[PDB]
């Protein structure tokens, strides 16, 4: 089985866990915990960061035999490649490349107003930019069931993670774009996705923990 | 010819300009200027941001006929794909994916201590992390002429941009890793790269301009 390492938190490993579940990949999780109290002891990770054989140690990581991969996007692409979950035509590849990078940008904007102390100040402004962000994704998705067209590919797992995270942030924003809301619902309704979400394995630690004021769980 | 749009600054378009030059691609540049004084008027871009037909308007952008691409990594991959500048085996693809994402992370750390007001405070700390960052890249490159092996691919253009930018930041750091220094020199010595760097087209606006204290040019 493969070993997926990440913090005992949702964060960047969410889309990966979902893809592993979807592809029925055999895997085990190495979870690292952070210091509960104000002294966020990250020593559980720091103690073995340079002892895993990773070229560029980081979380999350994926160990698959001789293959040891870091960088969330590289991990998703690695698994996707093994299961026909990639764009095929030049048009689809251009699209997945733009989307992969665009979603990371959106994720970072939210991550910013999460691991921040004065969240109260910036929230109302992020909410002002959110409609534009969502509108562009809605425009793009259009009438397609998935981001690249009629078939599910790795970018849909990233898309689901960031769109769903905003749904929890402020659900009325997704309501304005039923296109996106239905996408979220269509993804969650996938046979293996539902199974996992009902299983006791699903819930690790919702949102960005106490370390990040947004979703201190 | 293709149209490359970006600010009249080095920034994210550097690796792209270099790749276009390397591949002898016919192209023209649409440059946007920012407000010189403390009122950084970005209106030249803002005025046509939503009138270019870009799905996710942003800078830089590349218009190639019916193809309009945003996100720097997607742009590089687009051009590279047309010129055999991609990893071929599964091993090379895994490597380019990790590197592409790793270099972006390194770039962001530097960009951070650039568009910052109190640069004076953080510089000495960034310098403390720099050796670890460089060491990992040196370890990886090893004895290969290029990051993926014996042939040049798109990740080398990204690699050059971030490693060279650090060379200018604090050159003695690169001195500690002759592996990286020679790479920088081998890249600059490429026939079409040298030509461009001697030409009057090279110098746009070095570093992150007055907007970013690091390289106010
Ligand atoms: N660009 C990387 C980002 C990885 C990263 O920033 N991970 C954070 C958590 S988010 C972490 O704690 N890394 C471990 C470390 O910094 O040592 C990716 O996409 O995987
Ligand atoms: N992730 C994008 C980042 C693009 C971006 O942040 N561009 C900045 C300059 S760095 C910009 O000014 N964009 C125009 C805008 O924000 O409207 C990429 O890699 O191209």
């Amino acid at each position: 089985p493969m070993t997926l390492g990440y913090w005992n938190i949702r964060g960047l490993a969410h889309s990966i866990r979902l893809l592993l579940e979807y592809t029925d990949s055999s895997y085990e999780e190495k979870k690292y915990t952070m210091g509960d109290a104000p002294d966020y002891d990250r020593s559980q990770w720091l103690n073995e960061k340079f002892k895993l054989g990773l070229d560029f140690p980081n979380l999350p990581y994926l160990i698959d035999g001789t293959h040891k991969i870091t960088q969330s996007n590289a991990i998703l692409r690695y698994i996707a490649r093994k299961h026909n979950l990639c764009g095929e035509s030049e048009k689809e590849q251009i699209r997945e490349d733009i989307l992969e990078n665009q979603f990371m940008d959106s994720r970072m904007q939210l991550a910013k107003l999460c691991y921040d102390p004065d969240f109260e100040k910036l929230k109302p402004e992020y909410l002002q930019a959110l409609p534009e962000m969502l509108k562009l994704y809605s425009q793009f998705l259009g009438k397609q069931p998935w981001f690249l067209g009629d078939k599910i590919t790795f970018v849909d797992f990233i898309a689901y993670d960031v769109l769903e995270r905003n749904q929890v942030f402020e659900p009325s924003c997704l309501d304005a774009f039923p296109n996106l809301k239905d996408f979220i619902s269509r993804f969650e309704g996938l046979e293996k996705i539902s199974a996992y979400m009902k299983s006791s394995r699903f819930l690790p630690r919702p949102v960005f923990t106490k370390m990040a004021v947004f979703g201190n769980k």
